[PDB]
């Protein structure tokens, strides 16, 4: 078929021919007439029948001969004499003109259709979404007129009770009845123009303009919507979607849509809202001014089976007004003033031009309209009766199906709507059993509804009760909710494997990836053998900090808003924001890395980089509360973390802002004395210390109550707490201060010793001053392979590989192994005795020396860039070497545009060479640097000195090298200096954050590092490897210390939480934006309540006139 | 439009004619330069534009191969037909 | 107590109100019960109980112990009997 | 423009319209100048587009690069590509 919708439903078509008009108005030979004027009960003309065999029943009248038992025929029978065919319809409305030419769609199907063969289309086929609520619109049908207050404010609820769910609305499509007034509010509270509300309009193939139009299979019908007034047939209502042509077989006439309209308003009711909810889809009911059928109508939902409630509003007119009227008196339903009931049928008598001998019934079924005061929401419009109406049609549903407050709340939980949850669930004595409340986090969570998270936990939901194993390990395997790809594809990569086919994720799985994403030495509460004992096995059975679980979920699970929720939650917010950045972070690699899903991974940096400056906005805060305290929170060991610090995260998560904050960098001074008081001691004293030793005990260290903050060593704590002697010269040298300007002396005596080395002459065998200098290189290259098996690690893959990351420690092999190349080239070789530097084995490792010492003088820019003002222009000349390469191979094609030209004009009786491969880049490159080789331009010239190179063409080189030269200096040396101002400023305000990260890496280089230089560092490692053969900087807290400390972190969290919270609400761009919405909502009241004054004094002054 | 002008209904042949030939509102001049240089001469005295001689401009304005409605067969034989 | 969040003052040493309370009417009567120990309170909003849970916004408490559960007495005693001290020293 | 649809393709007809008349108006003077009046009716059309590719490439960057190339055969079998280049529309 190519199209299931006409391969399911079909089309009524009256097969048969049943005149209903007998009299000859004219023309006395009835024949004549019947053919073009007496319709059907089938409603169209019985030569409208075309249906091609009964288009052969235009014989002499039609079939059923005129006499027939006159009174016979009358019936037209819905099934036999209407058969069912393919729908010859279904296509798309394009409704040409009115607002951008907004689309619709119809199948034109029979009412035929089963209920659940009604439902089965509607989300398959036109990809409906399916709902959370059902706003059925059952008021009147002829058009009427509402008040300009009304008229919008109605117009915000169906907007606002139904863009927030999904709220499939029921209209009638025309634009006559409770159809017209819904699409006006459609396009006057236009939301923004995306999926908006999808109202389903159900239409009847009755009282429809232009229904031949519709009559196309796969066909744009051109719509257009005549306001002609002499016209009868109702046109389609602009702003409705999806429409239901119901087809009874006739037209111009009501019937059949009505059937359908209960029997999907039936059957979405038995659709469920979410897998996790057990519910049905609610169905209210809406009434606009209504009508004598529509207060019948009304009543059989308060009467049938489920009850579907309703929300007949007051103010609209006819009908709607009566049946909210009779709430205003009527108490309780059956309790009625006799005395009222001839007024208010006075009042039914005037509206709808009613009758007295009917006013029993109808007044009746205003009864037990009114004996169900329940569920019937009459919403008084005039005042803030249960609130604006959006409020109301979803108050009025939880409100009256007999509902638990669990049950109200399952269903608010899913429309995402909190407002109605906490002011008309959490309102007041309520029976809410625990065991609910516990549920309904389980939901919230797996979904992720952040708002009522807040609010349960508001309403008393201890995470520690709620956070067993059995439901966290659902939290991670729910396809029922927001899902990341990624957590499937980490958890199959360290299993090595592939995941069997259902696979409900262990929590021990989740620790492999954490201690793969955190990563190094990282080791996580899941994996270790309590957690790992007490899971096989099965308030042993909770978590002791429970959002510490939590917030390592929402961060594999991109829920990024309840991270931040979470996150500002529990404690320890500092190591919680850099652990979130980390684990983002390492997920963002691996999704570049593979690629398997979308790149989801500059989603991930932008997540990271959020909880990577609320720690860096959390330390300021600190740092400007009280600076000591708060390089305590940098150091204090976690313990929930993994043993770990919240600066050795930052690191990990290679955060400068925090490692270059202003508290990361008095801390690291402070750790770079030492034990020593640099502040008032002076560097001149520390050199003098280290070559005189006794004048360490001249120095002004700092007392054990100053090194609180600083985390010290092992041995150092217990030497301060069990100044003496052996204390002051165990204090000086175990400071990093001194360790470096111990090896600064010892380097600066080798640089002093290997240059005089590579200067002076070098005879057969190495001198005092070379010895010395492989004796450094030696043990500086053991104090680099301790470095490596000593780099906090297990995995030797990754050591060699961080080690080797770093510029140094591949240019110290660079230079340790050239240098032992040196000296093996040097030392191991034999020696001409008439005239050294013959044997071209002693010259090349003669020359690795004198190449290898630039290696060394490059060093003295990592020891140079201690300084906060020369280490960040060794980070610049770095970061214009690399911005700057592009400018300079276009030097080197304008040099060898000039070179290979000069090359051939000049010297043409060439021979091949590799002198060709240095002339033509020689001078080329030396005229950039103020030289010009004057006498060698113009070589015919008679002050030439190559009157050799004279001869056809070598005129055109004075040519070449005026361009070459206007061309180097005058534009592309330019371009270097212009290159160098601009890039000048950036680089200058990233080389800071550069040298301040890399200090980190420094400073906690000598607080491992030994204590003698490179040297004699060896004794150093002697006695620490043969005594390793017979067997970090911890933050010492005593007990009350921890809990001052987490005393300020919590005092500075709360001031960050309602600082940000006091620069917003009491800015500017804030501020003009209340003015605004203060003024809008002023200006309502004032000429509201400005007219009501003058419709008093024009009374007032009547009144006692 | 906001009130029923479907403008595939008004937009006939001989009301475009029109709106190009009105010096009844705001004109550019340019417009009866061009179609005088395009058809290489000079207008006769009255001449209302065809739809035609707007086709010339502007697969001169847009430029290369650029083959616009107005100049095709389907176009220029229900145009001459009417 | 709901005042104290509604106009929740800056996050800091509020305004430190010592709710004095009975060991009378109080739940979780029993996780008080310990020595230097941080209580895992939580307030139950059931309605079907009858020991009244403390306030959620009130810093220190004293909790005036009577011997009894569940009824009234004691905690009055203390009242005046820190309000008539604390109206004898000094204000500076 | 705002109306109908292909508003990417008409808003970079319209500025190779507009640019194609201004070079008319400088080229050929018989009237006063107006051909600055126009490279800003351009450029105003030339910007609606480029404004309306980012807010397409803001939304699915695959589909916003299929409505580059899907011809139109509207106007003339062409691309809502190699028009802005013919208006030598650089945004
Ligand atoms: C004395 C006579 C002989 C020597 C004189 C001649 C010496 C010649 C010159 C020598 C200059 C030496 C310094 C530069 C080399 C890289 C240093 C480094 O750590 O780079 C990086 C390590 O990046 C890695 O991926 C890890 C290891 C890379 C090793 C590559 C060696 C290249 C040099 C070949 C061997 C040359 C040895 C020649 C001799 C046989 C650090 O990062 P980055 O570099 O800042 O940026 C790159 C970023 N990246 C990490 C993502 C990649
Ligand atoms: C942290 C990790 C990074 C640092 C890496 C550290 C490791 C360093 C890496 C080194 C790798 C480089 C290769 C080894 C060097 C020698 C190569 C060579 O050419 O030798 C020559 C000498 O060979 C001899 O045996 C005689 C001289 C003594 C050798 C001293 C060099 C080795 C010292 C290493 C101490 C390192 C231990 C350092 C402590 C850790 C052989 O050739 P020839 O004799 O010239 O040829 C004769 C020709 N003729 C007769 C015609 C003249
Ligand atoms: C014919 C002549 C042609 C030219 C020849 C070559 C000469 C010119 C070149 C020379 C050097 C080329 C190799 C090293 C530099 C490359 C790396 C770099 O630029 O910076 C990078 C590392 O480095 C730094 O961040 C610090 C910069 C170190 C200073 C370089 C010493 C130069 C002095 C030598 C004096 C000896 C002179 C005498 C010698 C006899 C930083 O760059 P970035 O932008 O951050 O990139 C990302 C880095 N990341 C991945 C780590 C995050
Ligand atoms: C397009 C953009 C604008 C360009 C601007 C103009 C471009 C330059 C225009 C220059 C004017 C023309 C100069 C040459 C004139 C003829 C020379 C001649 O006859 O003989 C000369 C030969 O030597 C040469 O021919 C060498 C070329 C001259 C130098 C080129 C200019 C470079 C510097 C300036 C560039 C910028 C200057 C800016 C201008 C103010 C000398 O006489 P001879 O005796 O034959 O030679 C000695 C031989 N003998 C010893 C055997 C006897
Ligand atoms: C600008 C203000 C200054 C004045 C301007 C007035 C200009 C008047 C100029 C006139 C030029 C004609 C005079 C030379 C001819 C006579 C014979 C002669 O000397 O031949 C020489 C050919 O040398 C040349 O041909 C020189 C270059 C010619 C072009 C002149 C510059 C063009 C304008 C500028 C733009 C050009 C592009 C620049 C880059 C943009 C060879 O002589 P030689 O070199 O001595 O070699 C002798 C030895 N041998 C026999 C062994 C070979
Ligand atoms: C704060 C500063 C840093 C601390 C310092 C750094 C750490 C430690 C510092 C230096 C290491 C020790 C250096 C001295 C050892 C050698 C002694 C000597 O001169 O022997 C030699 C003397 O003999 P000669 O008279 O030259 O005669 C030639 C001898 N030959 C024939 C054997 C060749
Ligand atoms: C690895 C770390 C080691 C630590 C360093 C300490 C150990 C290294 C120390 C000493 C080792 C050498 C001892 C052997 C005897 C010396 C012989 C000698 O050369 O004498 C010369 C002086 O000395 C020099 O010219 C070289 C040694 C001193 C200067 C260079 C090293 C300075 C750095 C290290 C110290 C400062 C460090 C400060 C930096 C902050 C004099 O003789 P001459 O010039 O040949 O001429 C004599 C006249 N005649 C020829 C006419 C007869
Ligand atoms: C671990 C890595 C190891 C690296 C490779 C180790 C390579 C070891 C290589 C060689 C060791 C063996 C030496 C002898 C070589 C054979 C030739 C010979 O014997 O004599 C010839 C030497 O001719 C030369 O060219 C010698 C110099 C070559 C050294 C090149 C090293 C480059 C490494 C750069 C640094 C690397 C940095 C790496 C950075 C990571 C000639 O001399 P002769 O015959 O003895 O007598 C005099 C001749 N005459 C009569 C003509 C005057
Ligand atoms: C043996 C007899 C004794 C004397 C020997 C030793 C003499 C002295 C040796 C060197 C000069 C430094 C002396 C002044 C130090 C002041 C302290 C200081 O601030 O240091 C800074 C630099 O610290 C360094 O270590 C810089 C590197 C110096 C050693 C390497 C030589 C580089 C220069 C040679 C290049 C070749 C040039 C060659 C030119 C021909 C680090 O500290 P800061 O962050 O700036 O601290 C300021 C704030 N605070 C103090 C509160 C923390
Ligand atoms: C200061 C500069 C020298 C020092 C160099 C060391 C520092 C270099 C560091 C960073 C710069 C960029 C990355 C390193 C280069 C890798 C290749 C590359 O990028 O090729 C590019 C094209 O490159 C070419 O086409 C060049 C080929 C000829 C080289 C000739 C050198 C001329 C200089 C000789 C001297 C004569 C001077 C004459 C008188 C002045 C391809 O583009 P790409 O790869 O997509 O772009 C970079 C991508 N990346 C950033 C992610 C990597
Ligand atoms: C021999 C090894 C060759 C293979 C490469 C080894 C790789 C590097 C491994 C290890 C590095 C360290 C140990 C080996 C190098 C130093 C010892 C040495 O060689 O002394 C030499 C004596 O030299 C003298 O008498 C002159 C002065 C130096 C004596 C003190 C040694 C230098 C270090 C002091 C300060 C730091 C130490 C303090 C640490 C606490 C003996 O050398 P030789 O060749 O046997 O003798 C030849 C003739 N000669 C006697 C005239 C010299
Ligand atoms: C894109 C850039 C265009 C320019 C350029 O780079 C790339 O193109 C390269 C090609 C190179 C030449 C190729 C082969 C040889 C042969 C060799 O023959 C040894 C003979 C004998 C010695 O006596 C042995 O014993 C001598 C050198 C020579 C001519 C090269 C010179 C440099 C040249 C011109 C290079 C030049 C810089
Ligand atoms: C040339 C010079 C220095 C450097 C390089 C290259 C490559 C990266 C390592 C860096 N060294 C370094 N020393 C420091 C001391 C204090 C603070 C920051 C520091 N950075
Ligand atoms: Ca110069």
């Amino acid at each position: 078929q190519k199209s299931w919708i006409e391969s399911t439903l079909t089309k009524r078509e009256c097969v048969y021919i049943i005149p209903s008009s007998k009299d000859p108005h004219r023309c006395l030979p009835g024949c004549q007439i019947c053919q073009q004027l007496v319709r059907c009960f089938c409603g169209r003309l019985v030569k409208q029948h075309a249906c091609f065999t009964a288009s052969l029943a235009m014989k002499y009248s039609d079939v059923k001969l005129g006499e027939h038992f006159n009174q016979a025929i009358e019936e037209w029978s819905v099934e036999k004499h209407t058969e069912q065919s393919p729908t010859d319809a279904y296509g798309v409305i394009n409704f040409q003109g009115g607002s951008h030419s907004y689309r619709a769609k119809y199948v034109r199907l029979s009412y035929d259709t089963k209920p659940e063969i009604i439902l089965q289309l509607l989300l398959k086929e036109w990809q409906m979404e399916l709902p959370k609520l059902v706003i059925s619109v059952h008021g009147g049908m002829q058009k009427f007129e509402l008040h300009p207050r009304i008229k919008q404010l109605l117009g915000k609820g169906l907007i606002k009770a139904a863009v927030t769910t999904g709220a499939w609305i029921l209209t009638g499509g025309v634009n006559t009845g409770v159809a017209k007034h819904v699409g006006d509010a459609l396009k006057e509270h236009a939301s923004r123009s995306s999926r908006k509300i999808c109202t389903i309009g159900i239409a009847p193939w009755g009282v429809i303009e232009n229904r031949n139009d519709l009559v196309g299979r796969d066909v744009v019908a051109p719509y257009q919507t005549l306001l002609n007034p002499l016209s009868k047939l109702n046109v389609l209502n602009n702003l409705h979607s999806h429409f239901i042509l119901v087809d009874d077989g006739t037209v111009g006439k009501y019937g059949a849509e009505v059937r359908l309209r209960r029997e999907l308003e039936k059957t979405i009711n038995q659709q469920r809202i979410h897998a996790r909810i057990g519910q049905g889809v609610p169905v209210v009911a809406l009434i606009f001014e209504g009508g004598p059928n529509v207060i019948l109508t009304v009543l059989e939902y308060l009467q049938e089976s489920p009850p579907v409630p309703v929300v007949v509003c007051e103010g609209t007119g006819r009908a709607a007004d009566l049946l909210a009227y009779i709430h205003k008196q009527t108490e309780e339903g059956g309790n009625l003033p006799d005395a009222a009931e001839p007024d208010i049928i006075s009042t039914i008598k005037k509206t709808f031009n009613f009758g007295q001998s009917e006013a029993v019934h109808l007044f009746q079924t205003m009864m037990e309209c009114m004996k169900k005061k329940e569920l019937i929401t009459v919403f008084h419009i005039g005042s803030e009766d249960h609130q604006d109406i959006d409020v109301a049609i979803l108050t009025a549903l939880l409100k009256g199906t007999n509902a638990s407050a669990f049950d109200q709340l399952i269903l608010t939980l899913a429309w995402d709507r909190v407002d109605i949850a906490k002011n008309h669930v959490f309102v007041y004595g309520q029976q809410w059993l625990v065991g609910s409340l516990e549920q309904a986090m389980l939901d919230a969570l797996v979904m992720d509804r952040v708002s009522f998270v807040k609010l349960l936990i508001e309403n008393g939901v201890s995470m520690h009760k709620f956070l067993t194993i059995p439901r966290l390990e659902e939290l991670y395997n729910t396809k029922q909710g927001p899902t990341n790809p990624m957590l499937f594809h980490l958890i199959r990569d360290v299993k090595q494997g592939n995941l069997p086919p259902g696979y409900k994720i262990t929590l021990i799985d989740i620790g492999l990836v954490i201690e793969y994403l955190m990563g190094g030495t990282y080791r996580c509460t899941y994996t270790r053998k309590r957690f790992r004992l007490i899971y096989n096995s099965l308030e042993t059975k909770r978590f002791p900090y429970p959002l510490n679980e939590l917030l390592i979920w929402a961060c594999l699970m991109k829920r990024q808003v309840m991270a931040r929720f979470l996150w500002q939650h529990g404690e320890e917010s500092m190591a919680k924001a850099l652990v979130a950045c980390k684990i983002y972070r390492s997920m963002a690699y691996e999704a570049k890395q593979s690629d398997l899903v979308d790149d989801t991974s500059e989603e991930l940096k932008q997540y990271s980089n959020d909880f990577g400056q609320l720690a860096v906005e959390l330390l300021e805060q600190s740092f400007r509360q009280d600076e000591t305290m708060a390089m305590k929170l940098l150091t204090y060991e976690l313990k929930n973390w993994s043993n770990s610090t919240c600066l050795k995260l930052a690191v990990s998560s290679r955060l400068r802002p925090f490692v270059a904050h202003t508290c990361t960098q008095m801390l690291l001074s402070d750790m770079w004395m030492g034990r020593l008081n640099m502040r008032k001691n002076s560097w001149y004293k520390v050199i003098l210390s280290i070559l005189v030793p006794p004048a360490i005990l001249m120095l002004e260290y700092k007392t054990k109550a100053e090194m609180s903050h600083i985390p010290q060593s092992q041995d150092a704590h217990q030497m301060t707490m069990e100044l003496p002697i052996t204390r002051k010269f165990y204090a000086f040298y175990h400071a990093p201060i001194v360790k470096f300007w111990f090896n600064t002396l010892a380097y600066l005596g080798f640089l002093m010793l290997y240059t005089f080395v590579v200067l002076v002459k070098m005879e057969q065998l190495p001198s005092v001053q070379e010895w010395i200098v492989i004796a450094y290189i030696f043990t500086y290259a053991i104090e680099k392979v301790r470095e490596v098996f000593m780099s906090e690690a297990g995995k030797i893959s990754q050591k060699i590989k961080v080690w080797f990351s770093d510029y140094f420690n591949v240019s110290d092999t660079i230079a340790i192994i050239s240098f032992f190349v040196g000296f093996g080239l040097r030392f191991g070789a034999k020696w001409n005795y008439i005239n050294a530097y013959d044997n071209h084995v002693f010259v090349a490792g003669r020359l690795i020396y004198c190449l290898n010492i630039i290696f060394w003088y490059v060093r003295l820019l990592d020891f140079l860039a201690v300084n906060q003002q020369a280490g960040p222009y060794v980070m610049m000349i770095g970061k214009m070497v690399a911005n700057m390469f592009y400018i300079v191979v276009i030097m080197a094609l304008v040099l060898l545009s000039f070179g290979v030209p000069r090359k051939a004009i000049l010297y043409p009786h060439e021979e091949p060479s590799w002198s060709l491969a240095k002339d033509i880049v020689f001078h080329p490159y030396w005229m950039i640097f103020g030289e010009v080789y004057a006498y060698e331009i113009d070589v015919c010239a008679n002050d030439s000195t190559l009157p050799t190179i004279c001869g056809p063409g070598t005129w055109l080189t004075p040519f070449l090298q005026a361009v070459y030269l206007f061309v180097q200096y005058i534009i592309m040396v330019n371009l270097l200096i212009a290159f160098f101002n601009q890039v000048y400023l950036q680089v200058k305000a990233i080389s800071n954050i550069v040298w301040k990260y890399q200090r980190y890496h420094f400073i906690m280089a000598y607080h491992e590092k030994p204590v003698l230089p490179p040297p004699l560092i060896i004794l150093s490692h002697i006695v620490s490897l043969f005594c390793c053969v017979c067997k970090g900087p911890k933050l010492f807290l005593t007990e009350e210390d921890q809990k001052k400390l987490h005393d300020f972190e919590e005092q500075c969290v709360e001031m960050y939480f309602d600082e940000k919270d006091d620069k917003f609400n009491s800015g500017s761009e804030e501020r003009i934006r209340v003015t605004f919405e203060r003024v809008e909502q002023m200006s309502i009241q004032i000429k509201e309540v400005g007219d009501r004054v003058n419709y008093i004094k024009r009374s007032l002054q009547s009144l006692d006139s």
